């Protein structure tokens, strides 16, 4: 009686992994392309949708209060790979689709007053980097994967926020950074959105703030689990957890309102 | 040998609770004036001081650059208790000697255009407040224990990021929160900080680092026993840990740096 | 055995010069930063300390009841040299680490609702006005005797209470005789502290008591002792002693008490 | 052939004592009723009066610019002696021909509004107080030994300034101390006058100067002579002579022009 379209990345594990359906709600995962249109649809009532998903459709879109993917500095997750000094970027190649990674990218070259050539492509931002393109924007997973790939390994001696940013040449470009550095305030990536219409049922709700409270209790339990299948030491998927915001505080609300008003001009009201 | 003068204060449990002293290395403990004086004389070569402290000797001492007590939004642990309004502040309470706590709020009431008088009174925010005190400024853990008991209880449904900030008449006002709004920054509390001429051996940062791992990796169990020796509910404390930031980042130090610029005119530089 | 921190600054000579300690009390020196730790630590049980030092320590230290280094007008080596009106002043220079003189420009310069920015810089008062700063805040020797440099010379026709503010389009600001103009009181610079919990013995309070004696007894000869080492004509060394209130009496506590009050809100009750 | 009258009591010993009068200049001594008439009359060509002189008379005398005989607090030889509480004070004895000494009493007992009757008669302060007295105003050298010979002994231990206030049903209120306690200002008890017309010769200047340079060089020298003659230990005499304030600086001045207000309201511009 009640549907729920979630996108499983690691950074929403400890909000997920330990999460118990109540009675009345089903829940179905895939891409973000899959659950927004579900999701706009009906065939899905809530779901983890991208900052940029939730303020295009705010006119008939809520989202909870108290649930964010957030961050102030790096995120590690949203990296733009390049052979080359920003200002010489010429061509850059878009994979996974992503219209929160683009979004995010051009209000940044925007300002740099910066306009490479942006192209759809798929593979590794070593493959990429290997065919053509001076840059390759990267999110999720394996945005993390090959950004540790590049830098790194992480050893014993000085913590992760001392590794370098280039690698081989390669160099990691975090965006979540480059916000930080543009407006000293956090960014919010992803928001739990559903219908103003059709709002959630309170058990759910609890249900999530429970489960949440586990993930985050223990973290380094979150973080085995997915370093194992992610290939990466388990410091690296702790620290990495840690670094998020999930209670959409004043401070997140303030970072996706400023990026709201710059990359879409003239949304809706953004309400929860 | 090196010797550490630690404060086991509720919010740096993650970092010390677990913390394995290298070979060659000793801790000892006290109050803060007793602390800080003795790193400043040579009796401690390390510990863990207020940002102030450090700020005010910037030019002997160093800090550690990927440590410290930092939040951005709410700390819940400084807190200005008052029953009228803040313009209307005009007899303010101070609980104990904290160059830290009153610095912060000399910086925001002489922001705000504010001047009410400030006294060393003795009691809690209560009682003080009910023997002729528009305002009474606690820290700690006694700031977390009233804050909580003004607000609150906590509910299954309710999250602490949800809690109202009044209760009983009293408004409790959190000094970290004021500086975000005023500046939009995150605020940094405390380091750890060393005289220049004397760096601390890589085995002993090594094993601090080891050490922050395990208790941001077990929050659950940092709380827990924490909680119970506070009268709060594990929840309470286990979002309290979460809500800080041990890294010293590029944020953190910028909030560090306004509030120096602020508060200590004229400062030497803060070098890491 | 009882330990004390002198650090023999030139206007304490009448007092420290002839004293004899009492057998089972000794004494070493070294840098303000260096003693007041030692003092709060408990390395060293007796001081002479800055007044801001004693005011910010006010609940762990007490002061010697008939003890100080105060003036009533200027007091000539706490000076703020500038070349344009003290009103454009828009930076100044800091010669040197010293909370005293910057928290008394400080308390000055906000009554006068100025807020030039305060650097920390290193040279004379002539070089470091001739590189982009306004105004040099100088204390000490190296004051007094820029301040001759300026001012002077003087010749047996006028008094140095006499000299001019200003010479060669540098103006020299006294600033004990800014806090005369506006308190119409005299400003206590310093004090001889120790911890509450540790009164210093009888047999060292006489031993002070007579050898101040010895040296208001023969101001001519402390005089010509110092001024020498410093380069200065004895008489301006004389006046400059007979200048210094060393008795800490009623007027003398009221300025200190003022200027606590301003530049230290809250601050702990002095005691004797 | 410029004359001068110098009234010779031991509050000006450090500026007379060794003072060398140049050629065309002579000294006759003598009491203060003979000098002052001897001032205006034009007997003397300038003479050490009090302020009250030197106010009342100045619209025709000018006083030097940087000479005086004033104090911060008490000045232990302008004393009113008294065997009960200020208030119920009904009879008091005037002990001089002086009027500095009334008018500062009477400008005080008004401020209080106290209004016992006064009456000229001789006498020591313990002798008109067995004589029907309830109080007894006495100045100079006799006012200093029998305040002493009231509140002593002095002890090697204690100090001159922390001698007690009462003595055998005696208690001696120190005037310029009242004074301070009005005003928090200095108050000043004498100057150098001479008519405006018929200024002193630069050698007498230079003359004054020099000897006062000498006698506060040589305080114990100074004090030895006069403690032997008033029958006082040389420490009294050296911190009473210590305690005085001799450059009529601005803070002197003050206190002066704010006595002249009170005491002879609309009174010539005093000018020097």
């Amino acid at each position: 009686p009640y549907r729920a379209g979630w996108i499983h990345f690691t950074n929403v594990a400890p909000i997920l992994d330990s999460l118990e359906l109540p009675p009345g709600v089903t829940a179905i995962t895939g891409v973000p392309t899959q659950m927004n249109a579900a999701l706009l649809s009906g065939e899905v009532d809530i779901a983890n949708v991208s900052a940029v998903e939730f303020i295009r459709h705010a006119d008939t879109l809520a989202a909870l209060p108290d649930f964010s993917v957030a961050v102030l500095g790096p995120v590690y997750s949203v990296n733009l790979f390049h052979t080359c000094p920003l200002p010489e970027l010429r061509r850059v190649a878009l994979t996974s689709q992503s219209a929160m990674s683009v979004a995010l990218l051009e209000v940044l070259l925007r300002q740099k007053g910066l306009s490479p050539v942006l192209e759809r492509a798929e593979g590794t931002a070593e493959s990429l980097l290997a065919a053509g393109y001076d840059g390759v924007l990267r999110i999720g997973d394996d945005a993390l994967r090959e950004w540790y790939g590049v830098v790194g390994p992480l050893t014993p001696e000085r913590t992760m926020t001392s590794l370098p940013h280039t690698g081989r040449g390669i160099t990691v470009t975090d965006l979540a950074q480059e916000w930080f550095d543009l407006t000293g305030h956090p960014f919010t990536f992803a928001v739990w959105a559903y219908r103003k219409d059709n709002p959630p049922p309170a058990a759910l709700l609890q249900a999530m703030r429970e489960a949440r409270r586990r993930g985050i209790g223990h973290l380094a339990e979150v973080s085995q689990r997915h370093a194992e299948k992610l290939g990466l030491p388990e410091r690296v998927v702790q620290h990495y957890l840690w670094n998020f915001r999930y209670h959409l505080e004043a401070p997140d609300r303030l970072g996706l309102r400023e990026f709201a008003d710059l990359a879409v001009p003239g949304h809706a009201e953004l309400t929860f």
